[PDB]
């Protein structure tokens, strides 16, 4: 038994942005869908790429928005509302600045942290912060003002392995979450540091 009906991987659309740090959330959803053999369908009604996975043996919906980052809320709200999914049953995977590359953490609630995606999500789900997040560490640059370009950049090769390891392990622990629950999934993921 466990709370998550919809995993969302946040993203800037198109091939120019596919390898940037701000697209980490989507890397999770992408790997998890490759491993469970699901191809994401473009559903314009839901402003994104969606799909449905059977994972031991729970019904998990997945979504990568094709909106601008700052309107990810439209996709998540349109999909949630149509399948009758509540905020507390949504996990949103996103690049986290406050954590380094190689690290990932589950959490419920909290701030957007200046992340435009999470901001609009809070807002379109009706000023409700209490969806889960999967926070993927990406580090942060030197100055508050460099941030936007840090996130719209491609991590160099060696940081990108640390990232790819946290994606890999986040997926595994999402499989754990569906078999053993959040608590066990969380203990395991929060001892991982690449």
């Amino acid at each position: 038994s466990q709370p998550i009906k919809l995993l969302v991987g946040l993203a800037d659309p198109g091939p120019e942005y596919a390898k940037t740090r701000h697209n980490a959330g989507a890397w999770v959803v992408e790997e998890l869908a490759r491993i469970h053999n699901v191809t994401l369908k473009n559903e314009p009604k839901f402003f994104g790429l969606t799909g449905r996975l059977l994972i031991n043996s729970q019904e998990l919906r997945v979504l990568i928005p094709t909106t601008f980052m700052n309107l990810s809320g439209k996709a998540i709200a349109a999909l949630a509302n149509f399948y009758q999914i509540k905020p507390e049953e949504i996990m949103v995977a996103h690049d986290e600045l406050d954590l380094p590359p190689g690290v990932a953490k589950f959490k419920q609630g909290g701030g957007h942290g200046g992340h435009n995606g999470l901001k609009d999500t809070i807002s379109k789900l009706g000023n409700n912060k209490e969806f889960y997040r999967l926070r993927l560490g990406i580090g942060h640059p030197g100055h508050k003002d460099k941030v936007a370009g840090y996130v719209l950049g491609k991590a160099p090769a060696k940081e990108q392995e640390c990232l790819d390891a946290a994606v890999d392990e986040s997926v595994r622990c999402l499989e754990i979450l569906m078999k053993d629950g959040l608590t066990k999934a969380q203990n395991r993921l929060h001892t991982f540091k690449a």
